[PDB]
């Protein structure tokens, strides 16, 4: 049995169920995922809860991770995931398309006191891009 | 209106339904996809009905091709559509993985007498694979 | 002739140059990638000049960006490009690997005042990742 | 890793064009049937007549980098990067001119210790972006 691998699991079954009530056991204060920076200036247990809210916003209640595959190498998690959705939120100045999409990602992850520390994750962009039809912004915000 | 375009939904919908009574209406006598080459010598009406058939057993009755877009040129077709399904079926040797699965799917297909004559499609193999867990084949033939 | 589908160009070539000494003639003063915010809090034709140096710092003096197609709509831009590179400096806390690449890019870029304003890109991270061996990190840094 | 050895020396193949020794590796019943389309040769006449389309369609320069290679008893499992400039002919589509490159994989499988079965999946809908999407002008 791995910890990590479990918290890894449990940070997944938040995007999926939406419920983030517990975040604080699994997510490290100083918790950081450089990919939302554009976004929020949040840290920790705070800036994971906002992030499964907008997950759930953007791409709807019905949006899922499924696990392809986890493994661990000393402190760090490494997760092969896809994202099921539908696009019903403005995204990046991209006015919802209500188009249906999949997409795989990999997510890294570093623990630090037993918690995730650091979060980095790589949506396949283009693939989902072309999915929802490939629409032109309206606005850069 | 393109009557093209809506032969080639019609196609689409009989993946997804599985429904393929009135296949002959949309695919010539003359259909080829030589994608399935390797497992039939089928041709014409009677070759789409058996892939059909080859997808929901093998992708489960579930399985679904949503469409993306669909454009057209001349005699020609272009679907941009994604698979969707779970591996409960044996495929080229590997056994059932029990795996959901999406991936990506370019169709070209050439009408001929106003009927569906070639059909090629692509896969995304690779990103399909990778969500199976990338099995390894137990045998070369059937089993 | 598109004046924008021309500026971008000049963009794209000073990628595979590795020349910043004129971007300002087509980096606006107010130009952002967020893409990059992790990495700087550099703004206009600054950013821009800094980023290229990373890629050919990075991705090797050899790194070269390839246009497949280029459309624009109004003030917009979207190119369809290609980057090949071989991944020889440190990149988010991965040791290099010497690994060759190759993955499609999509750039949104929006025009202001006859010059780049904002700039998005989305690397193929997912393929980019497989061909560089799929890297452990070392350090989140 | 005899097996290994094998495979690498195919990959080469393909970069080199030479296929002189293609029958050191390549079972005399080797099928790849991705070709099937196009031919109904066998063995190391089969692999040749591949190598040759290969080099012809995608440039002499046309070259596999490989990723990583596993196997697993008489399986071989090969994740490779195509790189190519589209010069040919090509399921009726004209030449482009258009450099690209795609991520493959192939699965081998080992008989009397030579490959006899050839499965490769290269990146069509990638490579197809990268070529501009070119209409086919014909089915033949
Ligand atoms: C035009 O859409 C995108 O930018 C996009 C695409 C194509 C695919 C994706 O998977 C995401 C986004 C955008 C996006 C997020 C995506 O996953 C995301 O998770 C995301 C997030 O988790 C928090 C804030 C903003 C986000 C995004 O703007
Ligand atoms: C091991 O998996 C495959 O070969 C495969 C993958 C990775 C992705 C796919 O989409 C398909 C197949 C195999 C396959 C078919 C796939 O779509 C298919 O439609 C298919 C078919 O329609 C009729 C006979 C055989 C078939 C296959 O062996
Ligand atoms: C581990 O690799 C990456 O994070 C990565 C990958 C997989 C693919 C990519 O294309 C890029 C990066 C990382 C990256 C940049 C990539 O293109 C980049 O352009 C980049 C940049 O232009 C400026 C600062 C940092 C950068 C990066 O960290
Ligand atoms: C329109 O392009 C293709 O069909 C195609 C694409 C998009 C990507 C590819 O990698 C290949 C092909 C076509 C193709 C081969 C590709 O790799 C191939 O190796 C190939 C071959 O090895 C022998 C005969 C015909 C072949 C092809 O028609």
């Amino acid at each position: 049995r791995s910890e990590q691998i479990a918290a890894v699991r449990r940070m997944v079954e938040a995007y999926n169920t939406g419920k983030t009530d517990d975040v604080a056991d699994y997510i490290h204060p100083e918790y950081m995922n450089p990919g939302t920076l554009e976004f929020t200036s949040l840290r920790g247990p705070e800036l994971f809860a906002i992030n499964v809210a907008w997950v759930k916003k953007t791409f709807s209640e019905e949006a899922r991770l499924e696990e392809v595959g986890i493994e661990e190498r000393a402190d760090w998690v490494r997760a092969r995931l896809v994202l099921y959705g539908r696009h019903v939120g403005e995204m990046v100045g991209m006015a919802p398309t209500g188009r249906l999409f999949s997409g795989e990602q990999i997510h890294l992850l570093h623990f630090v006191d037993g918690k995730i520390h650091h979060h980095r994750d790589w949506p396949d962009y283009q693939g989902t891009y072309r999915q929802l039809g490939e629409p032109w912004p309206e606005t850069e915000h």
